[PDB]
Order: C-alpha cells, then sequence, then structure tokens
C-alpha cells in the first residue's frame, strides 16, 4: 500500500481521544485520556470536556470508571462531526427537527466498564464531548471507541493509490476514499432515521429538548453495505452509487459492500419494473432518475467486477427495469417524467436533460451488457438512444447560452443535465461539450459550483459529474480547478472534518442545505462527494476501463498543470498503475504505465512522440501520441 502516510483509516478499530479542545468546569488531568495505557480524569462536579480525534470516525463508546462520590452520578456523551455543533447538552442532528440526546451513563452505579448499546453507535463523529449532570466526583479511568465502520475490511489495506505534485488533491483523493468506507456500515445498524413520519421540518424541537436517537435496521444481508452516510440516514440509495461506486473501486476494493447494497435494491424492484428510491424503511417515493441510477450499478458493477455470473442472475430484472423506463418515451423521441423525486433538484418533469441524458446512458452502458451475455446489440434501445440525441440537441439546445435547457418550458439551465449530457455523449461536438464546461465554469461561485436547480445549493454530487464532464470535453484545467476550489473548501474549511466530504452547502459559504430546515442533519461524510478520487485515478492518471475488470482499457492521461503523477488501483485482472513525470514544456520525460497481461488497449498520450517498449520486449510506435491495441503489460515511454 503505497502513501499509506495519506490514509485517514484507524490502525486500530479501539480507538482513543487524540487530543483536548475544551475544558469547562473541573476536571483535573483531562489529558489522562489522550493516551492509549493511562487515564485518571477526574471531573469534580458538574463539567464538561470536549476531545478530538482529529478526524471523522464512528463507532460505540465505552467508559471505565473507577471512583464516583455519590451512587446517583452520571456522565454523558455527546457527539458531532462539526465543530459548529459542539455541546455539554446535545449532539449533532440525525432528525428533521432537533439535535440529538447525549448519550447518558449511570456511572455513580460502580466502577466498571459502561459500553453503549449497538444502536447508539454513531455513524460520524470527529470530536466527542464528556459531561457530568451532578455534584459527583468522578473518576474516568478510559474513554474508548470501538471503530464499527467498514467492518469486514483491513481498514488500510488500500488496493489503490494516488500521488501528485498538488497535496491538496492527493489528500482529497484519500479523503473521498475514507469518506466512502465511512459511510461503508455493518447492516444491522442501519436507518438513522427512527422517526421518519414523527418528526418533520415544521415539527420544532429546541433549546433544552433533545432527540433520542437509535439504528437498529437491518437494511442489507452481509457483513457490510454501503450507504449514503456514515452518520444519517444509513440508508442505500441508488443515485449517490453513480459516484461512491467508482471511487470504492480504485481505493478499497470494496465491491462486496457494493453489491450488497444494489442487490438489496434489485431485491425490492417493483412488478412494474420500477427500481426503489431507496432501500426498505423509506418511503415508497417514484424516482425515474434513481431508478435509473439503479441501472447504471448494475452495468457499473460488472464493469469493475468482471462477474458475469453475477451480470446473467440479473440480467433480466435490468431489462425489466430499462422496459420501465422506455414506457415514459413519447413520440418527440424523449422521455417525459412526470415524477419529480431526485437528489433535491426542484423541477424535474417533461422532456428533462438529465433524465434524458441518463436514458441515453443507460440505453449505450445496456448494449454492452447485451453484448456481454448474448454477444449482440438491441436495435430497439439504439433507435431510441439516437431518437434522444436527435431530439435534445433539436429542442433543448441554447446556442447563445452554451447549455441545455431543463425542459422547452424553461429559461433555467441545469448543472446536472448539463453534466450528465457530456457524459452521456449526447453532445454532437467535443466543441458542444467544450461550450458547456465554460458555461458551467463561468458559474463558479466562491465556494463551489451552484445547482441553480436546487436553489442556492452547491451539490458535491453533481460537481463530481461535473468535473468528468470538464475532463471529457478536453480542458483538464477546469476539472482540476473546480476540485481545489470546492473540494479546498471542503477539506480544509474549519467547520469541516478534514478527513471526509460533506452531503452538501450553499452558495453562500454558510453549510446551511437546502433540502433542511436542521442544518445540523447535514452530513459530513457522504459517498456521493467523493468524486474525485475515481476522477484523478481516471482522467489524470489515465487509467481508464473499457472492458469488464479492465479487459479492455484506454490509457490516456490528463495531467493538466500536474508535474508528476503516481497512481494505479486493483481489479480482479490485475494493476492498473502509471508513474509519469512531465516538465515545464509539459512534455512527458517519464511515462510507465501498467496494465494486466491477457488484456487489451489504447493509449492517447496527447501528441507525445516515442516508442513505448513492454518489458517482454514489445515495441509499438506511436502516432500522434496514439497506440492502438495493444497487449498487456508494463510499457515504458522511450524518446
Ligand atoms: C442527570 O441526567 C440523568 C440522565 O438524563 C438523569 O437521570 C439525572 O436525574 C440527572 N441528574 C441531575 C442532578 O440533573
Ligand atoms: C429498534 O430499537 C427500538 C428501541 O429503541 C425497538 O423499539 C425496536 O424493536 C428496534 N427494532 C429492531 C428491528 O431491532
Ligand atoms: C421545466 O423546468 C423548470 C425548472 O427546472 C420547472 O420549474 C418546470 O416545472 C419544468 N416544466 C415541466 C413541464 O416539467
Ligand atoms: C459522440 O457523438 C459523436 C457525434 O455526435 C460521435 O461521432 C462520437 O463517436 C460519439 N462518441 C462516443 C464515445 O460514442
Ligand atoms: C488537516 O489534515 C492534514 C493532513 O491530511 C494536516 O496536515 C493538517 O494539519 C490538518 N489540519 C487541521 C486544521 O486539522
Amino acid at each position: 500500500v503505497p502513501y499509506n502516510e495519506y490514509i485517514l483509516a484507524p490502525a486500530s478499530r479501539h480507538l482513543v481521544p487524540f487530543e483536548v479542545l475544551e475544558v469547562n468546569g473541573s476536571v483535573t488531568d483531562p489529558s489522562s485520556l489522550t493516551q492509549s495505557t493511562g487515564g485518571n480524569a477526574t471531573f469534580n462536579g458538574p463539567a464538561s470536556v470536549t476531545f478530538d480525534f482529529g478526524r471523522n470516525i464512528a463507532g460505540i463508546v465505552s467508559l471505565d470508571i473507577g471512583s464516583s462520590s455519590t451512587r446517583d452520578a452520571f456522565i454523558g456523551v455527546t457527539f458531532t462531526e462539526s465543530s459548529l455543533w459542539i455541546s455539554s447538552q446535545a449532539c449533532d442532528a440525525t432528525a428533521d427537527s432537533g439535535l440529538d440526546s447525549p448519550l447518558w451513563f449511570p456511572v455513580g452505579r460502580g466502577a466498571g466498564t459502561y459500553t453503549a448499546d449497538k444502536k447508539h453507535n454513531r455513524g460520524a463523529f470527529r470530536y466527542m464531548t464528556l459531561v457530568t449532570n451532578t455534584t459527583a466526583v468522578v473518576s474516568v479511568r478510559n474513554v474508548q471507541i470501538n471503530y464499527t465502520a467498514a467492518p469486514s475490511q483491513d481498514l488500510r489495506a488500500y488496493t489503490g493509490y494516488f500521488h501528485s505534485n498538488d497535496e491538496l488533491l492527493n489528500r482529497v483523493w484519500y479523503a473521498g476514499a475514507y469518506t466512502n468506507q465511512i459511510c461503508t456500515i455493518d447492516p444491522s445498524t442501519g436507518d438513522a432515521l427512527p422517526f421518519l413520519g414523527v418528526i418533520s421540518s415544521d415539527s420544532n424541537i429546541t433549546l433544552p429538548e433533545t432527540n433520542p436517537w437509535y439504528s437498529n435496521y437491518t437494511i442489507s444481508n452481509g457483513s457490510s453495505t454501503l450507504t449514503d452516510g456514515a452518520k444519517r440516514d444509513r440508508l442505500i440509495w441508488p443515485g449517490d452509487m453513480s459516484i461512491a461506486l467508482e471511487s470504492v473501486s480504485v481505493s478499497t476494493a470494496d465491491l462486496y459492500s457494493v453489491r450488497t447494497a444494489l442487490e438489496t435494491l434489485l431485491s425490492q424492484q417493483r412488478s412494474d419494473g420500477r427500481l426503489p428510491y431507496a432501500s426498505e424503511p423509506f418511503l415508497d417515493l417514484v424516482s425515474y432518475t434513481y431508478h435509473l441510477h439503479s441501472l447504471i450499478g448494475v452495468s457499473y458493477y460488472y464493469r469493475h467486477s468482471g462477474d458475469r455470473a453475477w451480470l446473467s442472475k440479473y440480467w433480466g430484472q435490468y431489462q425489466k427495469g430499462l422496459q420501465w423506463a422506455l414506457s415514459s418515451v413519447d413520440n418527440t423521441g424523449l422521455a417525459n417524467i412526470t415524477a419529480s423525486s431526485d437528489w433535491l433538484r426542484f423541477g424535474m418533469g417533461g422532456h428533462n436533460i438529465e433524465a434524458n441524458a441518463i436514458l441515453y446512458f443507460v440505453l449505450n452502458e445496456a448494449q454492452e451488457l447485451s453484448q456481454a451475455i448474448n454477444n449482440h446489440t438491441n436495435a430497439n434501445w439504439t433507435k431510441i438512444a439516437s431518437g434522444i440525441k436527435s431530439a435534445t440537441n433539436k429542442n433543448l439546445w441554447d446556442a447563445n447560452n452554451g447549455l441545455y435547457k431543463d425542459n422547452e418550458t424553461t429559461t433555467l439551465y441545469p448543472q446536472d443535465g448539463n453534466a450528465w449530457a457530456i457524459k452521456a455523449n449526447l453532445t454532437l461536438s467535443t466543441n458542444q461539450s467544450s461550450t458547456i464546461s465554460s458555461a458551467l465554469s463561468s458559474r463558479w461561485g466562491n465556494y463551489g459550483a451552484p445547482a441553480p436547480e436546487a436553489a442556492d445549493a452547491v451539490s458535491p454530487f453533481i460537481g463530481g459529474f461535473e468535473i468528468q464532464a470538464h475532463f471529457l470535453a478536453n480542458q483538464p484545467q477546469k476539472a482540476l480547478d473546480l476540485i481545489r476550489l470546492q473540494w479546498g473548501f471542503m477539506l480544509d474549511d474549519p467547520r469541516m472534518t478534514n478527513s471526509t466530504f460533506i452531503e452538501g452547502y450553499s452558495t453562500d459559504g454558510t453549510l446551511h442545505y437546502a433540502p433542511y430546515t436542521n442544518d445540523a442533519r447535514v452530513s459530513h461524510a457522504h459517498g456521493w462527494s467523493t468524486g474525485p478520487t475515481a476522477a484523478l485515478s481516471f482522467f489524470v492518471a489515465g487509467l481508464h476501463l473499457t472492458g469488464s475488470a479492465g479487459a479492455t482499457w484506454r490509457f490516456a492521461p490528463q495531467p493538466g498543470d500536474l508535474t508528476s503523477v503516481d497512481a494505479g488501483y486493483t481489479t480482479a485482472l490485475g494493476l492498473f498503475s502509471t508513474t509519469f513525470k512531465r516538465s515545464e514544456n509539459g512534455d512527458y520525460q517519464e511515462l510507465t504505465f501498467t496494465t494486466p497481461q491477457g488484456t487489451t488497449g489504447d493509449v492517447d498520450l496527447a501528441g507525445a512522440e516515442g516508442t513505448l517498449v513492454s518489458a517482454d520486449g514489445e515495441r509499438v510506435f506511436l502516432v500522434k501520441g496514439t497506440a492502438t491495441g495493444i497487449t498487456g503489460g508494463s510499457w515504458n515511454l522511450e524518446v
């Protein structure tokens, strides 16, 4: 595991507080609980000691109590991911209104270990506060956390690595990787929303009132499942997978946790063929977009797993699911959406650009799965795809604004649909894609890229899709600059975790998120904001899987302003790696790339002149940086 120094995952599953932030009251030696083999912090009466673990973590709190003056003594534990919500009186929020209660332990009953329930596992918290409710003098021998995230993983045994000359990019990579494994949970501790239906937005739980909190629900079978957010929801969401899967793939290869989540959604497919908006405990809302995002997960899993048997097991369910979505396509050749529910965007309906771009992407990915199982293509899927591309550009493209309309009925040009159009090749030219890229970077604010479809929100979900779209319009600089702007804020703003990545915020730097009135409920660990991890491995390093487990590949690095990149990730067939070092001229003075043997791929080095030489003696001369159909192995650029 190269560059393991950048890995933010814990080396142990039993963690002791790293530093002491704030001590209110009288505690004689609070920093004694900072050590692994010590501890006698004596809380003299009502007091509070805030701790900092230095990173977002998850687990079950355990207190060893040595001395208590009173038998009615209590020790409370609170948790928060952000510094904004550090309080002795309450935790963060997992409900649509109100901060969560402190975990209370009756430490006066006797000396000994006091461990929390598995239902009171906290899914994500960087700062932990211990508070005393009584006049008792209580000795705390030890406070430790049992790290519960990524249960079936070796937390730091990374299958992938990324290093460049920009340390912010290197830190964003390992942050998103760690963001994903912290929302990778034991399915027994799912649904952090126990009061869905009970507590709502207009419920105004306030001031001294705190809220009960537990997890409970076995949202999936198996040992481990990837969820949307570590602290809150803790559910399986289809749309979040189109970012987290590949980011998980290039870091830990925990495709087991992904398969766990995809099979849970597939098992809940309706009679119609409609895949669900979320996993079982959540409300039965109809989403055309998220239904296709689950079909994207079937394609994405076969691409990275290589498991043709898994594909055949779910090929019929995939085909029935596509059928349900093709039903909304009308005479215009576009799909008319009558279901509004999406990620947060408000205008989903009619001939939406995002929906039709996702359907086009799904239809073309369905053709390769057809070729995988049946060794042919579907002609019906080809015409519907061609019709979407024709009608989207005829009815929704505006050449003065350089962007697609959300529908024919509006002046709004959305971030999701325009980033998805380049991702789906719904565009007719690289220049049309380059025009969208320029027009989306036009709207960038001081804290990130805005989504006008979702009020004042800065969505890292769509931002990651926009990063891939910038690269695909062959504008690598704008993509890197969005990461440095948006994710540098997400990683280095003092109200963040410096380890995991937030679910969303707003154009004004405030960490308020549009769908929530409870800003403390926002998740600083969401896997759908881990896109830069996969994109830096795919587009900057150039390591593209174009076939199952990399059976076919494309080595096309787009380094931008970077001078040195050393990156690699692992599939079933082998390791995909590269170590290239450019110059002030922007020309590769050193390039080595590694692909598994018994595989075939193409190489685009962008005008770079030289010969690619294999370790087994093969030599291929480049034509405008072009190499076509070269066999797998480790190749060196020789000038
Ligand atoms: C402190 O809090 C615990 C748990 O909420 C409660 O049972 C106890 O009565 C409280 N004691 C005082 C002195 O407030
Ligand atoms: C969830 O925990 C609550 C206790 O807070 C209990 O009422 C319920 O039975 C639990 N559900 C499951 C599935 O364990
Ligand atoms: C078109 O998009 C706008 C903005 O997204 C939305 O408000 C409007 O309802 C949409 N129209 C239809 C017919 O869906
Ligand atoms: C994208 O579309 C253009 C025409 O609009 C086509 O020439 C090109 O081959 C397409 N690219 C891919 C990867 O399908
Ligand atoms: C954030 O993390 C980096 C390492 O990833 C570290 O160098 C830096 O000091 C940290 N900053 C804060 C404020 O914790």
